[PDB]
């Protein structure tokens, strides 16, 4: 089944057929291996969950973030945005042996790995312009230059850097694909909590695949999300339970307003959610308290 | 569905509604986007295609040698294995800009990123024992400690050296998985040739999961083919055809008569196929 249907499929199936595995602490999970989910983003479609609500401005301001190559919690903290902040810890940088690194500062995480790949990492706010291997510009000129191609690989698994990240990547590897002039995406993610960080991964990468068609003269078409380790809490199942009673509303469309020349210039502003209309679960809990009753 | 059916759906699928696009040369495709097959390993099973004959001793030899982690094409063509002379030839470098390179010595691929990541690549012939990441070993022993661990990548995709490798790896990047004692293999394939290359990685990958299930006192479990580009070249499409209309047997057992206490010291001699009935 289409669009949302993918996500609660997959929900489903490891709440059902999961294996009661453990975590890096001994948090109890239900685990499945190699699942995949597709997701059209033709006619401006944006698979952003409408079963809850995402924080759509933390995925845009995470994804931009990424796009510039940054890689300082502070700088998405100024934002209000806090999802990195206790990964750029002192006692979270301290666990890893990173004693000698500033608050914030995460190591050559995602975005430096987007833009910078094998550069020598120095610290969060160095200078960064033309070191290392610019990934995401190469498969822009390759996406306008040789759209064919079947090389068009962006990476943040880099074996030698892992030890300097606060965390290792898990949305570690894309893939792009052209056919009838519609850019498709392929994220292989190593490890996916699908309660929580899932969501947010679809809505993040589809959001990079509709701005890098932009910069390059395509329409969008799929992104398919492949996982290894595909896992749920055992914390979440009960609300995953109640998420899956809730019926989908359409996908909302992206507008783009503009694209500027480079895709690290892109700002908030250039583009907006039309018609994104979550479920608040207001009438499921109405019904819940009148059940009960009877 | 079973096994063999899912190689078959996928080129049905292909040849249905694939894409006509063009590769490298300019010569024709039919092509889609993220295709996934999965292939059962438990009662001993490895999937190697019925519906025609796979070059077993060619998917062995191969396997061995990224397992040792050589990349000297010259070596496989000592074992009659030709699979990669082409690639070595002095033509073949040349077009990649590899003038000084040694016919045959194809740089750091595959076998040179699974048990030497990182290192500086000298040529096919050196010695690079304790040199770069063991990204093969590094995952057998984690299978032993902690099977749980959700970082057991493998990759040959570096960014750094595939300016020196006679092509860019396709079978790029896999990960490996345990639950219940069953050992788990996805491979991440950027480009699958699915006439020719796809029915070998199937057959390559499902047996490096038996294999290292041996080494660390797990059961095999699946093996999962994640493609990117999955094409069907044009000269392929007659054979294919008739290939479809074949029904499949049941796939071989693998039966593994010893192994040794370092994974490179495997040889084809150690394990078998057992039933094994292709089409002619």
């Amino acid at each position: 089944m289409e669009g949302e249907h993918q996500y609660l499929n997959l929900v489903r199936e490891i709440l059902e057929r999961g294996v009661k595995k453990d975590d890096r602490t001994g948090t109890g999970t239900l685990s499945i291996f190699g699942p995949q989910m597709r997701f059209s983003l033709r006619d401006d479609t944006i698979p952003v969950l409408t079963t809850k609500k995402i924080f759509w401005r933390g995925v845009v301001e995470e994804l931009l973030w990424f796009i510039r190559g940054n890689t300082d919690a502070k700088e998405l903290a100024k934002k209000k945005i806090h999802i990195w902040n206790a990964n750029g810890s002192r006692e979270f940088l301290d666990s890893r042996g990173l004693y000698d690194r500033a608050e914030g500062d995460l190591g050559p995480v995602y975005g430096f790995q987007w833009r910078h790949f094998g550069a020598e990492y120095d610290t969060c706010s160095s200078d960064y312009t033309g070191k290392g291997i610019d990934q995401l510009a190469n498969i822009l000129k390759t996406l306008r230059e040789n759209p064919d191609d079947r090389r068009m690989i962006m990476t943040a698994w880099n074996p030698m850097d892992l030890h300097l990240m606060a965390l290792p990547p898990c949305h570690m590897t894309a893939q792009f694909y052209v056919a009838n002039g519609e850019l498709s995406c392929q994220l292989y993610q190593r490890s996916g909590d699908v309660g929580l960080g899932v969501p947010f991964n679809i809505a993040s990468y589809s959001l990079l695949t509709h701005l890098m068609a932009s910069m390059v003269g395509l329409k969008p078409g799929e992104f398919i999300l492949t996982l290894g380790d595909a896992h749920i809490y055992n914390t979440h199942i009960e609300v995953l339970k109640k998420q899956l009673c809730r019926v989908p509303r359409p996908f909302p469309k992206l507008r783009i307003l503009m694209a500027p020349e480079k895709i690290e210039d892109f700002t908030i502003d250039m583009f907006y959610l039309e018609g994104y209309q979550p479920h608040s679960g207001n009438l499921q809990m109405k019904m819940a308290v009148l059940e009960h009753h009877h």
